[PDB]
């Protein structure tokens, strides 16, 4: 009933995945995109410096994905990470790894093109990761990599799956991801921003996730967090901590879009109430000692 040897060929695969993914209540391409980032976090994470600690912590959506599972968290497409060193050094390390490859996947990664940041010295990245399996053209995944801020490259918590365990593929998944109280920073800062009128903030969908990582947080002390979020907002010297959660005209459906999937989870429906949860949160965070 669980395979006892890895896939074959990329059929196979898709062919097991399918089967997994109607055995466990999920769609198939969600548990896909799932497996392909999983196999990309494999290359990252054997990019080490000449201690072992990890070069790239993996950061938002895709680390939700990995803390909650796929039942309770919104889809991921982007692989966030953050880059403890830089530049061309982490682009041609993940080639590298992706060439040697892992449990029969390999990957070739495009060019990095720099994108426009206003609050970030370094320019973050953003290139894509080509997958195949035993040859055969298997997935894409876009991948942006930012440069440290502050501490939060400083630490990092280690996340499994098991998804590539179902479908026969037993080696460990170990993924190191950035700490809750920089995710929760970063979000915060980018949930708060006001861009330049050219481009509007859409970010309803961080209401969600701030949310969920409130609830991951548990009875924690909150000092970290605030001395994180204190630190970014300084760092990208943009607007003041504490912020305000403002929603903007058109955030109404498209929080309602985040939410999609989520109906069995204890989240605000609107993104009023989303807003006044954050806003809570906020204080919450601002008031500790
Ligand atoms: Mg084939
Ligand atoms: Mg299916
Ligand atoms: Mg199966
Ligand atoms: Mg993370
Ligand atoms: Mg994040
Ligand atoms: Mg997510
Ligand atoms: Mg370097
Ligand atoms: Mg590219
Ligand atoms: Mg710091
Ligand atoms: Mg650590
Ligand atoms: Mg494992
Ligand atoms: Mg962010
Ligand atoms: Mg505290
Ligand atoms: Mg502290
Ligand atoms: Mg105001
Ligand atoms: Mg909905
Ligand atoms: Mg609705
Ligand atoms: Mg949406
Ligand atoms: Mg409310
Ligand atoms: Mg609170």
């Amino acid at each position: 009933k669980p395979y006892s040897s890895p896939p074959t060929n990329l059929r196979s695969l898709r062919d097991r995945l399918t089967q997994v993914a109607e055995r466990q209540g999920v769609v198939f391409g969600r548990l896909q995109r799932h497996v392909a980032m999983i196999v990309v976090a494999q290359f990252a994470a054997t990019l080490t410096d000449d201690t072992g600690a990890p070069l790239l912590l993996v950061k938002g959506g895709s680390s939700l994905e990995l803390r909650r599972g796929i039942p309770d968290s919104r889809t991921a497409k982007d692989f966030d990470t953050v880059a403890r060193r830089d530049i061309e050094l982490i682009h041609e390390q993940l080639a590298d790894a992706g060439e040697t490859g892992w449990e029969g996947f390999t990957a070739i990664f495009t060019a990095p093109e720099e994108i426009d940041v206003p609050g970030m010295p370094v320019k973050p990245r953003r290139f894509t990761a080509k997958l195949s399996y035993r040859g055969r053209a298997f997935a894409t995944v876009p991948i942006e990599v930012s440069s440290v801020e502050a501490g939060n490259a400083d630490q990092f918590d280690t996340l499994t799956s098991d998804a590539l365990g179902l479908v026969g593929v037993p080696a460990a998944v170990a993924v190191p991801c950035m700490t809750i109280p920089w995710q929760i920073a970063q979000k915060l800062h980018a949930v708060t921003a006001v861009l330049e009128e050219p481009k509007v903030n859409d970010r309803a969908h961080d209401l969600v996730d701030l949310q969920l990582l409130e609830g991951l947080l548990l009875d924690a002390d909150l000092m970290p967090t605030r001395s994180a979020c204190i630190a970014i907002f300084e760092a990208r010297a943009q607007h003041p901590w504490p912020p305000r959660v403002a929603t903007l005209p058109h955030w109404p459906l498209i929080y309602a879009g985040a939410l999609e999937g989520l109906d069995h989870l204890e989240l605000a429906r609107t993104v009023d109430a989303a807003a006044q949860a954050v806003q809570r949160f906020v204080a919450r965070i601002d008031r500790a000692t």
